[PDB]
């Protein structure tokens, strides 16, 4: 399939309950989750690599990889990770996520293409995970 596009955000679900696990305070995070409405993402993919931008209104960050290459990332709270992305099927990928230093929940995301036209994005902290829903512009 092709991931490739701009992507805009639709329904967010459990965001809160995920920051909740990783230890923000309530008040950061109930602004994260209104970041969170403005979230973009631009996804180029050219075979197994991906060129990946996501953005809300003040923030920006690129994650490049290669699908069965460890590359470094941070979680979403924050933390320095070790990541690996392999396919689950032919539409969805999962990513394993290993702290860098220190210990804490474990951590994961997942993109997967709908046959719909949606992208669907997952993040997960231990048992809660929050699901975003994306069309293309
Ligand atoms: C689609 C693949 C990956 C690795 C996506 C990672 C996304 C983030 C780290 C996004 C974090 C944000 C969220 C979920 C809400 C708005 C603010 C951020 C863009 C920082």
């Amino acid at each position: 399939p092709n991931f490739s596009g701009n992507w805009k955000i639709i329904r967010s679900e459990n965001f809160e309950e995920l920051l909740k696990v990783l230890g923000v305070n309530v008040m950061l995070r109930k602004i994260a989750v209104a970041a969170a409405s403005k979230y973009a993402v631009e996804i180029k993919q050219e075979g197994d690599t991906f060129y990946i931008k996501v953005s809300t209104t003040v923030y920006t960050t690129e994650i490049n990889f290669k699908v069965g290459e460890e590359f470094e990332e941070q979680t979403v709270d924050g933390r320095p990770c070790k990541s690996l992305v392999k396919w689950e099927s032919e539409n969805k990928m999962v990513c394993e996520q290993k702290l860098l230093k220190g210990e804490g929940p474990k951590t994961s995301w997942t993109k997967e293409l709908t046959n719909d036209g949606e992208l669907i994005e997952t993040m997960t902290a231990d048992d809660v995970v929050c699901t975003q829903v994306f069309v293309r512009e």
